[PDB]
């Protein structure tokens, strides 16, 4: 099953960090802020392999009954199968801040002017091994 | 909804610190570490009425189909309703260490002997407000 943090408010002002491990032969693993498993204010797909995608992440929001809106893709990919990422997440009404394993940095706009969130969950082909959200 | 964080492996040498909130006419709310909401190898309830229990921790464990084994009780009890609180647990094979918002402890037996847990979960009359699972 995916790993998730449910019901503990990611408010303004708070930070989200994640560690985790890339499965050896994954595909793609996404990190998933927002409020359901259908209700995504920001999804943060890490493709290794994936159709044509490889070595990218895209990013999106998924709207419940709806579906995603409008993808934005970094080639940053600062991640390896079978080992080791950290990423960091921060927030104010207008821009999701990310930072990954290596200090760079993706953002991405908070679409619904949100100020918390009750769900953040990893999904596909990793696993999580801590998190900070405080 | 219960506040939980699900299938981030909390494992030996590894430390839980949870902060929340007690609710302004709480009966009670716990805190649970195992593997679902029946399947429980550390719950510590905060009992502020609770039948004849007030201010109260109690402390057990919970089989799935079998139900639950031998309470443990502590009079500790630094927790007030409508005021936030901040727990930290670690653990080995034989035993949960917990300490409280005042920097007193309370201890519980590992009676599986497990090694890792993949649920923490908040329930009843109170919320969380952060996490560090590391
Ligand atoms: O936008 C995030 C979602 O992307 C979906 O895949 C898209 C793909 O990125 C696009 O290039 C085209 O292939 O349409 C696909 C289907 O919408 C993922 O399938 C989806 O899970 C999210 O990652
Ligand atoms: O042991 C933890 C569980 O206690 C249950 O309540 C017990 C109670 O503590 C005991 O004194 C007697 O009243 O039996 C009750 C029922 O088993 C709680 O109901 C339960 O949720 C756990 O906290």
């Amino acid at each position: 099953d995916r790993a998730e943090v449910r019901n503990i408010p990611f408010k303004l002002g708070m930070s989200l960090t994640v560690g985790g491990v890339v499965n050896s032969n994954a595909t793609r693993f996404s990190i998933n802020v927002g409020e359901s498993t259908d209700s995504i204010a920001m999804h943060m797909d890490h493709r290794f392999s994936y159709g044509a995608d490889q070595n990218v992440l895209v990013l999106n929001s998924l709207v419940h009954n709806v579906g995603w809106q409008q993808e934005e893709r970094s080639k940053k990919f600062p991640f390896t199968k079978g080992d080791h990422f950290q990423t960091t997440i921060t927030f104010d009404t207008h821009t999701f801040y990310i930072q990954l394993s290596n200090g760079e940095t993706v953002e991405f706009p908070n679409r619904n002017k949100d100020a918390a969130f009750n769900l953040i969950y990893l999904a596909g082909d990793a696993r999580l091994t801590f998190v900070r959200l405080e």
